[PDB]
């Protein structure tokens, strides 16, 4: 019995500490101030790049931290300059709450790589490629690596197959890498061979692929090796001091696991004790935003994410009916289905879980919310398997939207001179296309940010102070 | 490239929660009443066996907990009583704190195995298989099984070949199978696959192998994997509510990771969900015993385990120089060394750590602690590597004591009935030999824990009323 294994070779390393590491670990609360004192040494580490923008920051910096996200950006740049860097970015729907017209995209994407940003991992919560080809697009003009992404998830739908042809269109939009995203840490240690080395022997060994698979159910580490062993070109890791639970594996464990492999990253170990140590010290003043769950693999019988699974919960208690628990999640996969199998990460998780609570009280599909409505309608794009024809009906005889099933985005108008005069008449707006994109992003957050910005970024941690009196 | 992997099959798993895990993740201060409601559950897992007993519990249940092992021993046999139970037992010294004379050694095991444990995982902290002989004898004369240790290290003088060599002199004295034990999670994952391969190989297929890794580093669920790629029978994992940190890999992680790769383990996944959310609700009320730090490989590059650190340090707190620590840190490798290169494990650990203070302080083996000394001069049984002439000559030359090379408990007399005699002179003393044994392996602690014993067993964990008025 063998199994076959890629040749000898250097693997790349994604760091996510200053990105995904603390979005999943402390509610994307990090302060910059608490961050900088580690970039030189995360410039010098040799990483293949730093993921330090995009995801929940911009929001969690605007609304929590009266933080520019793009001065953050720009410092990042500045205290980084040889590194690549790299954001998460929704496509079509960018770092805000709903579709935008094709412009807004233009210019949010051209100007994020002119202040700096490198590698741009573009997403769609259902796998919708059409909602991630104008991003794509984008990012290839602006001469940016475009890293299309496909988000891993278990269904009845989803195969190895399946994988190999979103990851056939990605590259057909110009995709420079794909990226296989597992929010759920769903991936396990087969399936992670079985599709990396699908997707190398159907497109070729040139074909870059990058693994982010987060630590949540306590199985990915090995799925790493797995993928590894299957041919993966980069994986992503957040440094030891802010690691495991639902955040990521350890970027330091991920490289001396390799030791006597014939596999090897080429990151300096003395950098990452420097980083590990800068964030251990830091870390203790987010007790309050901190998780209390190091390893869960429920989700593997349930099929849902612990953090939409407490959502339903609270949203179980603040109505009177804790008792139908048990109903609701066995209502999700039903309402799951009916919407296509889509991935169960923000906000198709909010969608399905908010509409299986309905159900559950209110009766069969007797109330869908608005964005349910917009979900088994088409607004959000397709989904990886057609929508119940039944539940479909109803939304559109509750709605009085007709169902589309071409791109969302074709039906949206130019509103980028609309958003430059509302944003203009805010008190504070700083006349920068960034500005007017903050506001476009965020039209209820922009108006307090930009009146409180020029008292400076501030911090929602525990002072070292209120650590030592509480201690 | 090709890897050949063992045939699919079906992985034991071991359960440590009842023993290593909570000794691990809260100073083995976990409660007999906040166990015994998990057993039934625990019983009926399906695990291979259950490690509930040995270790440092005896020390902690009459120290702490004004428990006799005994009768945690005796309810663990009448709670689950379809399990293998399973304990861990230092050698020649018990769970004591020094070497007994074989009688004392024979007493113990035949009250073990008549109190109910089945399996005695017998090992030495040196690996001298001397030191292991009786213990395995007197295990195979009670009709109970055998399972001789390998204390795994990384020294300049471990290799593959000496730990085929040791596992060769384990089955000689009978062993009924062999663990392979790596308590600082040193054990990466292609010398996991190459020891455990080269130990099949050798000795043939039917030569079982148990695992046993923490996950203080952070890669041994990859060396879990890669271990039954190379055909291990049986791995260790501790219930997911207890695990990671300076503990062990998942239960329910190392279980659900092997799906679909033709390995497979037979827990039951909803037994498992029960046992997880016992503990989950319990392991809060320890929160003033548990670690800080979930991953840490710094030992990779040290050789230093974050216990043996930690220790050091407090000695170089207490004294005044804790500005020598990095001479410390570079002392120890030269300690280690002179000793014959030992694992870094209690005993030795301290030992070795405690003399490299002194080798900084007061200078290079101008004063040698009672302990090393008897190191240096073998009344600890033999090390790996042959201990430095010079600096065993100093340890005479202080001592006045000469160096042996035999088995230790060679030169020990009978002492059964002088324990006897003394004990019977303790107020609380019940009279059974396993009163005489608690009494010779902690002679300090046998007076007060005879004379409160009566009173019951206590916790010293926070109660439900504290957890709550801390919140
Ligand atoms: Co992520
Ligand atoms: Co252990």
């Amino acid at each position: 019995r063998e199994i076959e294994v890629s040749e000898p070779r250097e693997v790349g390393i994604t760091e996510l500490v200053l990105r995904d590491a603390h979005q999943s670990l402390m509610a994307t609360r990090m302060a910059m101030e608490d961050m900088v004192g580690a970039c030189a040494d995360i410039d010098a580490a040799g990483y293949w790049s730093v993921e330090c923008w995009g995801g929940a920051t911009y929001d969690s910096c605007i609304r929590f931290l009266n933080e520019d996200p793009w001065e953050r950006l720009r410092t990042f740049r500045k205290l980084m300059p040889n590194s690549r860097l790299q954001m998460l970015l929704r496509g079509q729907n960018l770092l805000g709450y709903r579709h935008y017209n094709d412009e807004v995209v233009d210019r949010f994407v051209d100007k994020s790589a002119e202040n700096g940003m490198d590698v741009f991992r573009v997403f769609d919560a259902m796998n919708d490629p059409r909602n991630m080809a104008h991003a794509m697009a984008a990012v290839k003009k602006a001469g940016k690596h475009a890293q299309g992404t496909i988000c891993y998830t278990i269904s009845p739908v989803h195969t190895v197959e399946g994988y190999v042809k979103l990851a056939g269109q990605l590259l057909d939009m110009g995709a420079d890498s794909i990226a296989l995203k597992d929010m759920a840490a769903l991936l396990k240690p087969q399936p992670a061979y079985d599709i990396i080395k699908a997707i190398k022997d159907t497109y070729g060994q040139k074909t870059q692929i990058n693994l982010h698979c987060h630590s949540t159910t306590g199985v990915t580490e090995v799925s790493l090796m797995k993928a590894i062993e299957a041919g993966v070109d980069v994986v992503d890791t957040a440094i030891s001091s802010m690691s495991l639970g639902p955040g990521h594996n350890p970027t330091e464990s991920v490289a001396e696991m390799l030791e006597g492999t014939g596999y090897t990253t080429n990151l300096d170990y003395d950098r990452l004790h420097k980083i590990r140590d800068h964030f251990k010290a830091i870390r203790p003043k987010y007790k309050k935003f901190e998780s209390k769950t190091l390893v869960d693999t429920s989700i593997f019988k349930s099929q849902i994410p612990g953090g939409m699974l407490s959502n339903m919960e609270s949203q179980l208690r603040a109505q009177g009916a804790e008792d139908k628990m048990d109903e609701v999640m066995a209502e999700v996969p039903r309402v799951r289905k009916a919407a296509g199998f889509p991935p169960l990460v923000t906000p198709s998780s909010q969608i399905v879980g908010t509409q299986a609570v309905f159900n559950v009280m209110m009766g069969e599909y007797k109330r869908m919310t608005g964005e349910f409505a917009d979900i088994m309608l088409g607004y959000y794009g397709a989904s990886p398997a057609d929508r119940d024809p039944k539940v479909v009906k109803l939304a559109e005889e509750q709605s009085g939207k007709k169902p589309i099933t071409q791109r969302p985005a074709d039906l949206l108008p130019p509103e980028w001179e609309k958003q430059s005069k509302e944003a203009a008449t805010l008190k504070g707006f700083n006349g920068t296309d960034e500005d007017v994109l903050t506001y476009a992003l965020f039209p209820q957050v922009a108006p307090v940010f930009f009146e409180h910005r020029a008292e400076g970024p501030h911090s929602v941690a525990l002072t070292d102070a209120q650590l030592k009196a509480e201690a």
